This record gives structure tokens, C-alpha cells and sequence, in this order.
């Protein structure tokens, strides 16, 4: 039922659903600690986008660990817009490249600069985060996973059909919207390659629960008791 | 930037690499001790071959060499990858390597972490298979991954590189749209095929780099910056 939302409630569930902005409480330790408070509030949203609890709570946690850390990095890059050359991590916490830690910053400040350009919109924001949910487990997963990809996708095209009823609103023309949804989706790939080096990195530190576990997830999914 | 859609297409037809083949030395006949090495000289003559290819892909030569070289740096495993998808696609459950170089997942289990890229190859074959990709998708999608996997990573002359790269990507995106129109689908299945076949490169890019940390694990003497430029600053003596 899910799949029977119109665009207008898709953006509207989507914008509800946003998650709060957090506060930091050791460069390094103020970061880890913020990303894991953020965490929560991540599988919270996660359960309000439409079709991503008719999933099994096994695939559920799998494109949540296939997708937290790419999340957590377009949120960042959406703070900073308005703060050119710095990364507004939390309220608290502006960085600038000054303060392997400046290749991943750099190019989380390109991000930045390039939503700055595009004038990107809260409402195609949030599209971009459901999308980066939905597509990126969903080539890493019998009978039952099949149908659950089938499922993946039927929510991932309505999701491209509300990006463009937002563009289309928005008076673009049919070329400006089909420009504007390539130059979008083309940014999701840069997108997962800061999140590739930074699980690389984390996955290096060989530590039992720096990368958040299976069990962990499930537990924050907060599962129905029947 | 002038081409119609339907010159964009062509051009990038015209430009395509041959499929090359694995050596046919009898005195280096294949198994597991050997695979690493065949595999290895393969992809070094395509990348030959796909350093031609990008310097025909309209917009590309436009380019600073610096700025070029930084794209192919960026972008030479993808285009080795995505290559050998469309290759597999009509072999499930294989990778077609080359036509005399078929392998599948057992044979993958040899090295150390080669089974979990071989399988994220797969599955891209299959998604492929499962869209039905058409060849002239196909290399619009390569055309993208040339200019959009570098572009991030990057003075006015800085800026007008990436204005123009953006500009032939919107063109792409167009010819991309004009071939699914030319096709008959619709204009909600134009849109949604777009998103599909854009989302893939997202996966292209993940192996990649799960490919690139592969290849640094074998410790042998990846093509250099400085490699790669010498390969593509040509003279013009011939
Ligand atoms: C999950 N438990 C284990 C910790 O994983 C962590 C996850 C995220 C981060 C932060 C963090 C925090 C909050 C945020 O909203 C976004 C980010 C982004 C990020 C990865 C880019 N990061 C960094 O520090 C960073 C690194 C190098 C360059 C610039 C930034 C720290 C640890
Ligand atoms: C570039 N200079 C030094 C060469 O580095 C090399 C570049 C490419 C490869 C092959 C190769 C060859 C041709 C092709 O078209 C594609 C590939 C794919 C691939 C990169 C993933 N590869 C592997 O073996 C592999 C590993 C694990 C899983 C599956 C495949 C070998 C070495």
C-alpha cells in the first residue's frame, strides 16, 4: 500500500519523517560519538520511508548496514551547504580542511559546493537519502530475496517519479528535469566512494564494534513482539 | 557540444575498443598458478585501446591533459569493470574475461578476496540481463563513468574544465533520453529507466574500489599518474 502513495504524500511522509539535528558532546572522539547518536535517529527515519518496512527485517538491516555511512555524509554535505569551506558536522562543531582525514574532506566539501550550485531543494534532499536506502544493499543481497529486490526497485521508480513531479512543479522544463535528474543521481556515486574509504577505514581499525553489527541494527530497528 | 543526439551516439559506436583475447601461448597455457598474470596482461593491452577510446569521446580532448589523465586515473577500473559486465551479459553465471578467457565463481575462489568482487560482477551482469541494456546504453553509461567518477576530486581554468564536463554529461543524459524516446517509452518510463540505469553506476563505482584494494593486496609493481599521462600525451609524428 505503500506503492499507491501519491507523489505530493511521498514528498510529504519523506519531509516528515526527517531525522533531528544533533549535537557533539579528541577530534576523533567527538565525531564517532556524534555518528553514533545519529545512528538511532537514521533507523527511525529508515522505518518511515514508505516501503522500507513492507522489506523483511533481515533485508531491512542489511541496506542499513549497506547504507548508514553514505546517510550520515549526504546529511553532513546538506548541513554545510550554507557554510562555504567548512563542514557543519553539528551545530557545535564547524571544521574547516585545516582542522588521510583531508581527502575524505575535501571531497565532502566539493559535495557541498556542488549542491550549493544546483540550488538544491530540502524536498529533493530528502529524495536523494531514500534513494542511497533503497539502492545501496540492493546489488549485494531465492524465491523470497527475489521478490523483496523486485520490491526494492517498484519503490526506488517511484521515487524518481517524485523527484521529477518536484522538478516538474518547480517549472523546469522536460529537459531541465531529466538534466537535473542525472546531475543528481550522478553525485549518489561520489557519494558511496567517500563512504567506500571510510568503511575501508574502520574495517582496518579490526575492532569488534567500531562498524555497526547485524545485532546492533536489528536491536535499534526495535522489532514487533509477535 | 554541437552533436545531435543521434551524432552523439555514433561517435561513441565509432569509438568503441575491440574485444581482445586472452594470449594463446602454449608455453602459458591457463590455470590457477597462471590466471593472475593472463588477466593482468589482458587488462594492460585494453587500457591501450581504452586511452584511444577516450580521447574520441566527444568533449574528452577539450580537456587539459592534466585533467584528462586525472579522469582516466579515476575512472580506468570502472571502464575495465563495466566492460566486462557487457561482455558477461549473455553468459549467467560466467564473466567473460575474453572470448577464450570464460571463467565462473569456483575458478574465482583461487585468491583471496576475488570471490566477493567476482560475485558484485555477476550480479551486474544480471542486472543488466534484467533491463535488457542495449549496446548504445551501453556506451553512454561509459562515456558517464569517464566524466563523472574524477570530476569531484579536481583556479578559472580549474572551473571552466568542470562547466564544460558538465555540460557534455547533460548532453549524454539527453542522448540517453533521446535513444529510450526513439525506442517508444513513455515519458514516466524514460524517467525511470534513466534513475535505473544512473543508479547502476553507484555499484560500478563500489567494486571499483573494492577492486582497487584487491589489486594493491597482490603487492606487484596499478598504472601511475605519471604512467598514464605519458600514455596519453601523444605526439603528433604520425
Ligand atoms: C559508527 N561507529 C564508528 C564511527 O563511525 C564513524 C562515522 C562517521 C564519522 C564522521 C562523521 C560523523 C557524523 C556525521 O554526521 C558525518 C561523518 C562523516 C565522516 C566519515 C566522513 N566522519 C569523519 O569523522 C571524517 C573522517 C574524514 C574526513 C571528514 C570527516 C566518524 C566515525
Ligand atoms: C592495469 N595494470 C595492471 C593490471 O591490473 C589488473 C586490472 C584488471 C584485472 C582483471 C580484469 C582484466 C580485464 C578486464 O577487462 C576486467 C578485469 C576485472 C578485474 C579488475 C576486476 N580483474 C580481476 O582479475 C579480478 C579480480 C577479482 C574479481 C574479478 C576479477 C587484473 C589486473
Amino acid at each position: 500500500l505503500a506503492l499507491s502513495l501519491t507523489a505530493d504524500q511521498m514528498v510529504s511522509a519523506l519531509l516528515d519523517a526527517e531525522p533531528p539535528i544533533l549535537y557533539s558532546e579528541s577530534m576523533m572522539g567527538l565525531l564517532t560519538n556524534l555518528a553514533d547518536r545519529e545512528l538511532v535517529h537514521m533507523i527511525n527515519w529508515a522505518k518511515r520511508v514508505p516501503g522500507f518496512v513492507d522489506l523483511t527485517l533481515h533485508d531491512q538491516v542489511h541496506l542499513l548496514e549497506s547504507a548508514w555511512l553514505e546517510i550520515l555524509m549526504i546529511g553532513l554535505v546538506w548541513r554545510s551547504m550554507e557554510h562555504p569551506g567548512k563542514l557543519l558536522f553539528a551545530p557545535n562543531l564547524l571544521l574547516d580542511r585545516n582542522q588521510g582525514m583531508v581527502e575524505i574532506f575535501d571531497m565532502l566539501l566539493a559535495t557541498s559546493s556542488r549542491f550549493r550550485m544546483m540550488n538544491l531543494q530540502g524536498e529533493e534532499f530528502v529524495c536523494l537519502k531514500s534513494i542511497i536506502l533503497l539502492n545501496s544493499g540492493v546489488y549485494t543481497f531465492t524465491l523470497k530475496s527475489l521478490e523483496e529486490k523486485d520490491h526494492i526497485h517498484r519503490v526506488l521508480d517511484k521515487i524518481t517519479d517524485t523527484l521529477i513531479h518536484l522538478m516538474a512543479k518547480a517549472g523546469l522544463t522536460l529537459q531541465q528535469q531529466h538534466q537535473r535528474l542525472a546531475q543528481l543521481l550522478l553525485i549518489l556515486s561520489h557519494i558511496r566512494h567517500m563512504s567506500n574509504k571510510g568503511m575501508e577505514h574502520l574495517y582496518s581499525m579490526k575492532s569488534k564494534n567500531v562498524v555497526p553489527s547485524y545485532d546492533l541494527l536489528l536491536e535499534m530497528l526495535d522489532a514487533h513482539r509477535l
